């Protein structure tokens, strides 16, 4: 029988599918399907094809992306596609009038476009072009430029810098429709007086001399962008200025951030700030005073969220949903004890009401309706590395109904799901730790109606393939229950003696051990080397309470690190694990974890792979480092600054065998940080293994590239373990 | 017996000495002597100190260096050095006066000093200070400044920029003082049009934001630098300007280099101009007129030198020895069989003549009295590897007299000098085969007068040892003398088979097959790790015909690196020789043929190692590139360009196992160059292995740095040829 060798991996011969759609109503979503663009009606199992394939490539040129719009009048098409970085970009776009069923030739949208919103209702739209903000009532309507402060570096309207779209917003829009269209938010950025970081660039052959390319990066300490919030009425544009809501007074003494704009109502905004010092959040609830007219955000609406133990938030503070009246919300919030559950907000009330309990935390909100809402929750089964839909009842919170833990027990642990509006229907997804799974389901009963995506090709695929196996398990550490998991190869005895891997993150608020479905390169090893792969969460780790995640506060580095030590030497103990075939690797953390794994002097470990790794804290941006360690002042946080490079623990590298990759074009991790690493290992006399990818990004993904950095990674292993 | 580990390589335990001396006199010479400067008397031998070691130590800073001036009145002391790049740097320097053994404390000379020189006679200082260039005829004096439109990166006056100091001056000073002292020659450079090169330097740990660092550096066919070349009345400046001494009309024709600057009499000077296009030279001769015009250069006495079959001279057109009355001159030509001879110029005259002939060339003329005229030659034997001191009596032109040929035939080979003012005494200078010797010589008797330094101890420590003997050989291409070097491991037998590890140049004008005595990492290969190394000098090599050499002209990459190959292959029918463990490598244009070679697709080499390679000529400088590949335009020399680069070759390097090594802060050889190798290797799917090394210039030479490269290549060696 046929093992997944190494190939299958890297070209992706075996295909998982899925089904991604975009619910446009209560019950109807668009769907892609042989390139054309489907409407399936769910409240009666009618689809038409609502934009043939055909009128993709009758254009020009190749159209990238389609976004319609809400009245399903219009269709944007994007083509040009430039890619920025993580998730910007800069493209052209067209408008195609769905009434005529024509392409619209005058008042066009320019090119090197880079945003581009239509309104939650109608067919207007705003766009970001030279970063300024440019609005259109119509595409049959010119535009009318709301800012003209535009500059490259300096100042944005409307889009995000790096840091924001990096770090906070995960997203590059800085536009926020009212429900009503009337108004928009945008944000705008000062980037004038932050640092830049300047790396060059080898182009094509041809390029005689080297560009190089400067970003505005804060690092940690370094001078920080500014955020104000503008607001605009776009049915009076040209009546006043656009409307500043200024920050808090809580949030104003000081550097701060913008991390959540929320509209309650069609008169009413919710912004969430956020402190430098990222322990002090806080919501400011404005109304629209037509009179004078400006924004009034009462105080006695204001309110707080801080954090004793550490930061708010797992990675930045819940964001609120409204209900359908704007006068309450829900949030998550860490409870006494320290688990991230649901908690009840009313706009005028001071405190909150917690609605779930227990020694589990919710995931998130997926949706909200009068009576119930709808999440995600790693309750079932006490198991943290499973996820599972859950509603209540808002009458009675003891009222708590799992909608997918019964429905394939031993299949799917691992769910999520996408709601329309006014939750009447949701589509569910299961990502293992079986082959995944896409049904439609509705809201009124909770039943299946139909089945998306089975992925029954992929099941009789594998059955002829010497899959490996997931095991969900867990252990001990100083009296904490830690879950892990393990790859196992197939026919596995437990007599034998297997030469074990571990995957690292062990970053903050991270999970690697979970019950997730995946083709990956340790898949490859375990199915045709045989090598235990395994992913060990310890403390530093999220979805498991504020104890464990906020223990590696202000001294990252320290017991992250120990941990996967710890539990490797937990994983000797075991009778089918060599004791000298025990090696490491890991990206952007784990690269920083691996790295300091192998300088911790622990004579556990044989070699180690760090990609793109974090060297020093001082090097990072401060939007992720000062969340979790500080300033690096002598007075707040600046010893474990110090005290947790890399390049301090050179010499005990000389006990393992260090392989170093990183890219050139990393934007992310600077290779400023790989650098000072070598600098530490050729000071100190020690050998190693490095290998740089040229104008590769942070995550190394071109095809040429992805396939040579694991091609490369696997003769290291194979050598290091003395494998064939 | 003990051999040669490879920490006697990188720890330098077995010292080989030297004897450096400055002639201050017909014969007198100052030597260094534990870090006391000591005068020593040639002509009867005693000696006194001249400098104590209490300086260098009493003043406030360690002093680098030292300068005498000529009237022996005053001295220079160098501290604060910090090195600019090659031949550059920035100084401060302190005034000591002898007659008062006092330091002298006004008009003292500016901190961040980039130049700084003394008149041939007399005690005239000239410095250069943000690249203007001041002037003091006594150190007791302020400074006058001569020219006052000094820009970083723009202008330079008195000081080169990068491929000047490189590739034509091979030093950092444009200053040229006239005999009397009365006159200053100093020429401006502008490249305010020149591209710069940007790379970042990753400082210390501490140092949070990376340093770009900007170099003005003309790549293959980019715009070029300007060159003027003006001179100053030193004695009467108050009164008058700098005198521009403008280029001849044969070669301002288009872009043009100053190659060569040198003062015949008191008030004649001769100026070296080099078209862009390095076939065609010419020498001015110009005379000062005690009227305007200040400077009258005769059309009849220019004299021009022309090569059809490539380039002008080795690396730079051969420099005129005048005499002593400045009304002929000797310089170095090529004759009508392609080989560098004397050639006796007169001013007036347009013709010149050869005071020697044969099939072998000059190195270098060494001295010129008004009888004799001292010389370097690889006649002796007829091996160009080799260099010996003759001596033409300048009226008996058939008498040729050598004066090392015979001194120790067996033991020295490779013979230099340094002969006094007026060529009284000279010092011999011999380099190899076997152990270096030093001695002092009389040119009326060339009688030996004293052994100044013999290597006894290295001599002695050296007999523990199972040192490796060199055997210089040479083998017939296509009916055509080629030489070769072999480093042979101790107790060799014909019998066994050795692995063979070929070190390469292969430049134009290159000679890595020499009698030259090194104690080289090639020695603990050969003595440790019983390894054969040899380096072939085949065609584009030096001193042995411009037939030979000139075959490169517009060819790079195609037959010095076919030869390479063969060679190799005639290495491979000898019986001593394993086909299946040849290796080769090479640096900064050995990595280039090593990189190329592994390209070939020869099936002869099983590794290789490149380090600092150049990857495509279209990135290396225009001065060496333009030189011997032309320009790369569609109507020149583009095609070449393009079919000559080591990335149209990466699929042939999935024979082979290739290692490439490169510094990030390489202003010669840029990271660029290796950057496009791999790209090319990562896009056809080939496997290498890399390592960088940060802030290494092109000579990686930082004692932690020098170490690892030399571990790390050794490794790679060992895994490849199967050792221990
Ligand atoms: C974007 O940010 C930059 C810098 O973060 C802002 O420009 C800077 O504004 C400050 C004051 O806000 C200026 O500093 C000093 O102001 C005092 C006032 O007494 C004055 O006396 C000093 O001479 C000095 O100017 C600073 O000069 C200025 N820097 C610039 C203009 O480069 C800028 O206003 C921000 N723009 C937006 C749209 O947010
Ligand atoms: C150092 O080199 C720069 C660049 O070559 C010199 O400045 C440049 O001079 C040229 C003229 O040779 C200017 O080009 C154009 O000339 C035409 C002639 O009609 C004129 O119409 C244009 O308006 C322009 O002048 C060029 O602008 C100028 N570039 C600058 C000043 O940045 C410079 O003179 C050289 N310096 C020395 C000391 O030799
Ligand atoms: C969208 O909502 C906004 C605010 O709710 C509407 O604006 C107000 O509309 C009311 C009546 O609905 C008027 O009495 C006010 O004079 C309006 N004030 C402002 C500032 O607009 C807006 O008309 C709504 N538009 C649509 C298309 O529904
Ligand atoms: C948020 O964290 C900061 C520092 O991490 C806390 O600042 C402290 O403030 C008190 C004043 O009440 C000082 O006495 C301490 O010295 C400060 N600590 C440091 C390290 O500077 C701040 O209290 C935290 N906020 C909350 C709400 O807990
Ligand atoms: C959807 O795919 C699943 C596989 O994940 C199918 O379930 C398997 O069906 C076979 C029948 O031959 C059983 O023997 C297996 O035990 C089932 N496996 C699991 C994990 O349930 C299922 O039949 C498919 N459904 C459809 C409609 O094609
Ligand atoms: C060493 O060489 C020096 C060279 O300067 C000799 O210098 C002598 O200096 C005295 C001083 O009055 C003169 O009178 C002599 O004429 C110099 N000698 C010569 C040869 O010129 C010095 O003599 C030498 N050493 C000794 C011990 O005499
Ligand atoms: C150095 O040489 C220069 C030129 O050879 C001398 O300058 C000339 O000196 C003579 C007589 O002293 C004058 O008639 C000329 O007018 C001078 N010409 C110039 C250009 O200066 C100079 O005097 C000599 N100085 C020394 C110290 O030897
Ligand atoms: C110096 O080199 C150039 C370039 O190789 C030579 O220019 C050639 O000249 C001949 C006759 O004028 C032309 O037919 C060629 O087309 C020229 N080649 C180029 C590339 O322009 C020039 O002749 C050489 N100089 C000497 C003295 O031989
Ligand atoms: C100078 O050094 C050379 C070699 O570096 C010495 O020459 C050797 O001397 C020994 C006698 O002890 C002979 O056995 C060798 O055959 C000699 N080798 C050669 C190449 O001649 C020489 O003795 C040294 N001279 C002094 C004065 O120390
Ligand atoms: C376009 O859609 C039709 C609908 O069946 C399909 O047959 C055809 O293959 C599609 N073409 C492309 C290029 O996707
Ligand atoms: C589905 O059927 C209803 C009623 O028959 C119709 O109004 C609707 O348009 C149909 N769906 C589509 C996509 O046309
Ligand atoms: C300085 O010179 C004296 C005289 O020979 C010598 O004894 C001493 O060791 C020297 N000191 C240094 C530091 O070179």
């Amino acid at each position: 029988r046929r093992t997944y060798t190494l190939a299958d991996y890297l070209k992706s011969t075996i295909r998982m599918r899925n089904y991604n759609l975009r619910w446009i109503s209560d019950h109807e979503y668009l769907y892609k399907q042989e390139n054309n663009v489907l409407l399936f009606n769910a409240d009666h199992g009618n689809s038409s094809t609502f934009l043939e394939n055909s009128t993709f490539d009758q254009f020009g040129h190749s159209i990238s992306d389609y976004s319609v719009s809400p009245d399903r009048q219009f269709v944007l098409f994007e083509y040009n596609y430039v890619k920025k970085w993580r998730h910007s970009y800069t493209a052209s776009y067209d408008i195609y009038d769905l009434n005529k069923r024509q392409l619209i030739t005058a008042e066009r949208i320019p090119n090197d476009t880079q945003l581009i919103r239509w309104s939650p209702e109608g067919h207007k739209l705003a766009y970001v072009w030279n970063n300024d903000v440019y609005v259109k009532n119509d595409p049959y309507s010119p535009s009318q430029r709301v800012t003209h402060d535009g500059r490259e570096d300096a100042i944005s309207n409307g889009i995000t810098d790096w840091v924001y779209e990096e770090e906070i917003f995960s997203t590059h829009s800085a536009l926020w429709w009212s429900p009503n269209g009337t108004f928009l938010a945008y944000a705008k950025f000062n980037d004038t007086d932050v640092p830049r970081i300047e790396y060059s660039v080898y182009l094509d052959e041809s390029l005689q001399y080297p560009k190089t390319i400067h970003i505005p990066y804060p690092k940690a300490g370094a001078k920080n962008p500014t955020v104000k919030l503008y607001v605009v009425n776009t049915d009076n544009l040209t009546d006043l200025e656009p409307a500043q809501i200024v920050a808090p007074a809580s949030v104003l003494t000081g550097d701060h951030y913008l991390c959540d704009v929320t509209w309650a109502t069609k008169e009413r905004i919710s912004l969430q700030w956020l402190r430098r010092i990222q322990n002090y959040s806080i919501i400011d609830i404005c109304d629209y005073n037509e009179s004078t007219p400006k924004w009034n955000c009462l105080v006695s609406r204001q309110h707080i969220e801080t954090s004793a133990t550490g930061w708010v938030g797992r990675f930045k503070p819940a964001e609120p949903h409204f209900t359908s009246d704007g006068n309450s919300f829900y949030k998550i919030m860490s409870n006494s004890e320290g688990y991230k559950h649901i908690c009840l907000f009313q706009i005028d009330k001071p405190d909150c009401t917690f609605i779930t309990k227990g020694a589990w935390e919710v995931i998130g909100i997926e949706a909200l309706t009068n009576d119930y809402l709808y999440f995600i929750s790693n309750e079932y089964k006490g198991m943290p590395g499973g996820r599972n839909l859950y509603k209540i009842q808002l009458n009675n919170y003891a009222n708590v109904t799992c909608l997918s833990c019964e429905l394939d027990p031993e299949r799917c642990q691992y769910y999520s799901a996408s709601f329309s509006k006014g939750a009447k229907y949701y589509q569910l997804r299961c990502s293992g730790p079986q082959i995944p799974r896409y049904s439609l389901h509705s809201s009124s009963n909770d039943k299946e109606l139909r089945l998306l995506e089975n992925n029954t090709a992929l099941y009789e695929t594998l059955q002829n393939i010497q899959m490996p196996r997931k095991t969900l398990d867990f252990l001990h550490l100083n009296g904490t229950k830690f879950w892990y998991q393990m790859i196992l190869p197939p026919h596995f005895d437990k007599s034998k003696k297997y030469p074990l891997l571990i995957d690292v993150y062990a970053g903050p608020c991270s999970q690697k051990a979970d019950a997730t479905f995946k083709l990956s390169w340790a898949t490859y090893l375990a199915s045709t080397e045989n090598i235990i792969v395994a992913s060990f969460d310890g403390r530093g780790s999220g979805y498991q309470g504020d104890k464990i995640m906020h223990a590696i506060n202000r001294r990252l580095g320290t017991f992250e690190v120990e941990d996967q030590i710890e539990a490797a030497k937990q994983f000797s103990k075991m009778g089918f694990v060599d004791d000298k075939r025990i090696a490491i690797w890991g990206w952007s953390y784990g690269g920083y974890v691996t790295s300091m794994v192998l300088g911790a002097g622990s004579h556990v470990f044989k070699c180690g792979i760090a990609v793109a790794p974090v060297s020093a804290w001082e090097f990072y941006d401060s939007v992720y480092t000062e969340r979790y360690m500080g300033l690096p002042t002598p007075e707040d946080n600046l010893d474990h600054y110090k005290n947790s490079t890399v390049m301090s623990r050179a010499e005990n590298f000389k006990l393992v065998e260090y392989l170093l990759i990183h890219g050139t074009a990393d934007d992310n991790v600077h290779f400023q940080q790989s650098a000072q690493i070598t600098r530490a290992l050729v000071d100190a006399g020690v050998d190693f293994q490095a290998m740089w990818y040229t104008d590769e990004d942070h995550g190394i993904a071109t095809s040429t590239a992805h396939q040579h950095i694991y091609t490369h990674m696997t003769h290291f292993i194979k050598q290091c373990f003395s494998l064939p």
